């Protein structure tokens, strides 16, 4: 009976192929955070936990889960390179991209619209 809800067990999309912090842990995509993203399976030991790098989805194609081919299928970076990661907007509760250089988030932003994606620059 021990349990507290969502125990820490769950091997739903784990992606051992993207290390984590450096405890011999990996990226093991799961779905509990306004969305979809990657948590760590060291945590709480690594809390590095994200939407998934639209390419570093392109890599992981042949582990996708199905229910992705659209965050990955979206873009992978911007005009200047800044890779563009998987994002959540709660305005409609859906997947956006967002491309970043380094780490001052330039801002472009794609949206999936009805298999649409878009762009929101702002």
């Amino acid at each position: 009976m021990n349990g507290e809800v969502a125990p820490p067990k769950e091997d739903p999309v784990p992606l051992p192929e993207l290390p984590c912090e450096k405890s011999d842990a990996y990226f093991v995509l799961r779905d509990g955070a306004a969305g979809v993203f990657l948590a760590a399976n060291t945590f709480p030991k690594s809390r590095e936990t994200r939407a998934p790098l639209v390419e570093e989805l392109y890599r992981f194609r042949d582990r996708l889960p199905e229910k992705l081919r659209y965050l990955a299928d979206a873009p992978q970076q911007d005009p200047e390179g800044n890779k563009t990661m998987v994002r959540f907007s709660r305005k409609t509760k859906q997947q956006y991209v967002s491309s970043e250089k380094d780490g001052k988030a330039t801002g472009w932003s794609a949206f999936y619209v009805d298999g649409k994606w878009v762009e929101g620059k702002k």
